[PDB]
């Protein structure tokens, strides 16, 4: 178990790190370099821990047992239009980006949805909260419903931790690492959706920007598709505007080829959309191809929607008659507070101002680097208290897991032995034809770990690194 | 079959190349960059063809059916001391490098061989000669008995060619690519040798320079060892001099750890040895650890020894009573000429001077970039004719295979559609305890291809790229 003990001897560290890095590159745990995000002529290893972080087996089991419930929940939200408008009514007057996303959802609702096949590829993230007894409890940090990444690379890292332990003759521990293959499962969902669309020669369209350091993780899904004779074409929103078009039955065509599924790897942040990219996203949502996620499902992944769902009776109204599901889901909720104009918002603000190390302030963003904490959160709250703008955020109880030592490897920086905390993610996959759920599953996990000084996180954002859960 | 047809459309080429490269990096077909040969912080794909080159199945079968014979042959040569001294008697007065190798072999013979376990990991290379009928015939180019590389990377590229064909929906052709796993087999030989040495905690010592772009191909063998709980330590000759020592029973110790097998990845060229590296190689050959190859076996891989073995009755005297083996081996020999002082040497020189595009002039070197052809060969022959120095070389019939179009991918250069020729290699593995052959096998193949303008070759030397034999 204890890694700290293996991290005190320096010559041995340098050697195990050398071992890990070479095995990681051989297993395909790669990213393009930051200096040339459009080129695969040169690449490096994605950041990762030297050893797999210990994770309570019961919590890992618990995270897995609630994924099917969260896939149901996200899918009920995306279909209940009144819930989404009421939930986001205040956010959309203050947040341009949520307004545009919501406005596409509205135009689409208006014209009628062309698509008849629906699917979600997501990742639900949790932390381990020290509880009353002392028992760590599984608490949800967020749910990611657009461009849920790192499932390809995560299938490749276990071999890397087994290797590091083998070098030290810890064959027992090496043997306990869990094998994990999420990209197979994510791919199977797009496969199912393609099958159901029903056009033998239609392609899966992957939406990605040209500067994309994480191409290998996307290629992994493409490899699993390609093995089942489903072809993917990669294109940017700009490409869609120049070459995407709808036929008479609203079929999407790209370069004359028919698209069955639109898998988004881009478009979860405002910086990714110019005026024309917004038209291309509307164009894709208006089409008959299955969308991954469709625009409503992307709205279901907002932090505001997450906060609303914790209010008593909210789970019950979305998943009526499903009390055990309701319970599994609710056990994972930590404190979530609306900051809308009103008494509840005023109270949450006063609590955050009184004990700022215990809350996080979150805008309706995705992908890391956008939440506010401690000093910045305090300063922002003091300006937001009296502004309508407050409605663009939500406030949340900070989980503060017990820190454990590990060693982080990131290209270009020396191996770093430090106190770290992890975040456990479970990938979910579901597909529905009209209103019948045809596939609903969990497909694997992702443990992301970071050095203790980072309030925020995310691998693509440069903070957390890839890891594997060592069951204890 | 015909690749030329898929190489005429430019937008599609750029796209299949992009596909191949990304799949190649994901499968671990890597080299460190040339600018930082000591760092794995950044890497690229090893050069490779876009499609697998067509290879006559009968010749590929033939190359495989003679490997066990060549392993026997190389092993008989390394044990027959009179043959080696007589063969190399003239070379050693003119070639310092062969003199030093030979001198270590002599000192070791003198002190008596400490080692009791012997093994060879090699690669026998052939080209396809247009023959009388028109039928291509398998002809040996050389046999590589020291640092026989690219067996790890070759286990990884088939998935890459299957991918490229799959993208084009040629599932039939993709299905014909042969799976290949030489590093498993090479590793099994060092494993056998370690087993036989018999010390549970002794390590396999890999001799490699610090600047080594091909580390991943070496790590592949280390991975297979590590999976069988055999540990490898990587060290340079300089490290051996500073920290290697022999005990009383001539046991090799490195940093206090006992070495069972010495696997050479360096030391096949004079530039790799300073005066102290020469002492370290002698020190390792004097030891009780199994050597891969041992110094005599390295001498058995010289081009001069190859030339001598083609003389009538020479195979017969090395492998007495083995006529079918003799025949399989002899069928692969092309014309080989001694250039020693004397009538035969004068005649070969006159033939080479009369038709220089048909011969190659070879020094006793290894690894590519050292032979002489056409203009340089002619100029060298005119100076060597009357010199004692002529004995440092041998002359050989050039094989001129039919060229076929393929596309070569090399990092930093645009995909290049060109006429190419291939070289088929078969990896051999054998182990012997005292005088009993305990393992003798072929373990996989390596197809190396190059653009037609290159007289010479080799992947590490920058000319040939990795490929796969498409059986026709
Ligand atoms: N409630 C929380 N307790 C602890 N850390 C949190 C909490 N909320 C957010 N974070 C930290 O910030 C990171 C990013 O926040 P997140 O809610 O997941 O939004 P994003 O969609 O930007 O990832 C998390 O992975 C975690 O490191
Ligand atoms: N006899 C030959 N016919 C054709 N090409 C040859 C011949 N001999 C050498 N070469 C070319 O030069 C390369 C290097 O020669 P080789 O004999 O294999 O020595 P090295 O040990 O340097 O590889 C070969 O892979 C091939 O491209
Ligand atoms: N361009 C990347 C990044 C997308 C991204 O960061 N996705 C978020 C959901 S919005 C996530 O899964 N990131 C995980 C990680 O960064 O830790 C892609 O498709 O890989
Ligand atoms: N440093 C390299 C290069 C050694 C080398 O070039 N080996 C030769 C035998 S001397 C060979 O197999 N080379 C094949 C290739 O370059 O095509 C190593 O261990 O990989
Ligand atoms: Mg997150
Ligand atoms: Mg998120
Ligand atoms: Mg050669
Ligand atoms: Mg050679």
């Amino acid at each position: 178990t204890n890694w700290g003990s293996l991290l005190q001897d320096k010559q041995q560290l340098e050697e195990l790190a050398r071992q890990a890095v070479d095995r990681a590159l051989a297993e395909g745990v790669l990213l393009r370099t930051s200096q040339e995000p459009t080129s695969s002529e040169v690449v490096s290893y994605a950041p990762f821990t030297l050893f797999p972080s210990l994770v309570p087996s019961a919590l890992l089991e618990q995270a897995y047992a609630v994924q099917m419930d969260f896939n149901l929940l996200v899918d009920a939200v995306s279909q209940n239009a009144a819930f989404l408008e009421q939930t986001l009514s205040s956010t959309i007057k203050q947040d341009d980006f949520t307004a545009r996303l919501f406005d596409i959802h509205k135009q689409v609702l208006k014209e009628g949805i062309a698509q008849t096949v629906f699917l979600g590829l997501n990742r639900s993230d949790y932390m381990f909260q020290r509880s009353a007894d002392g028992s760590p409890a599984l608490k949800q940090i967020e749910i990611n419903t657009i461009s849920a990444s790192f499932g390809g690379l995560a299938s490749r890292t276990p071999a890397v931790h087994r290797h590091v332990l083998s070098v030290l003759s810890k064959t027992k521990e090496a043997g306990k690492i869990l094998s994990n293959n999420p990209s197979k499962g994510l791919a199977l969902g797009i496969a199912k959706a393609w099958e159901l669309y029903g056009s033998p020669n239609a392609l899966v369209l992957l939406i990605a920007q040209e500067k994309e350091r994480n191409i290998f993780d996307q290629r992994a899904i493409e490899n699993e598709l390609l093995a089942r004779n489903i072809h993917v074409i990669r294109r940017t929103f700009e490409d869609i505007s120049e070459k995407g078009s709808l036929d008479q039955d609203r079929r999407l065509f790209v370069d004359g080829q028919e698209i069955a599924v639109v898998y988004f790897r881009d478009g979860y942040m405002p910086r990714q959309y110019s005026l024309q990219n917004w038209e291309a996203r509307l164009l894709l949502e208006r089409s008959h191809a299955a969308k991954c996620p469709d625009i409503a499902t992307q709205l279901a992944g907002t932090k505001k929607v997450q906060q609303e769902l914790s209010r008593p009776g909210m789970l019950e109204m979305l998943l009526p008659g499903q009390p055990e599901a309701v319970a599994r889901l609710r056990a994972t909720f930590a404190g979530l507070y609306s900051l809308d104009v009103g008494e509840e918002g005023d109270q949450a603000i006063a609590e955050a101002l009184a004990a700022p190390s215990r809350f996080v302030l979150k805008p309706q963003r995705e992908g890391g680097g956008n939440n506010l904490y401690g000093e910045e959160m305090v300063q922002a709250l003091k300006q937001l208290k009296d502004s309508e703008e407050r409605a663009s955020y939500i406030l949340m109880e900070k989980i503060e897991p017990e820190p454990f030592e590990n060693c982080l490897l990131r290209p270009g920086s020396p191996a770093r032995v430090v106190q770290c905390i992890s975040e456990l993610g479970i990938f979910g996959v579901y597909v529905r034809q009209e209103k019948t759920l045809v596939m609903n599953k969990h497909v694997g996990h992702l443990l992301r770990t970071k050095a203790i000084e980072h309030a925020d996180g995310g691998v693509a954002a440069g903070v957390a690194v890839l890891d594997n859960p060592y069951p204890v």
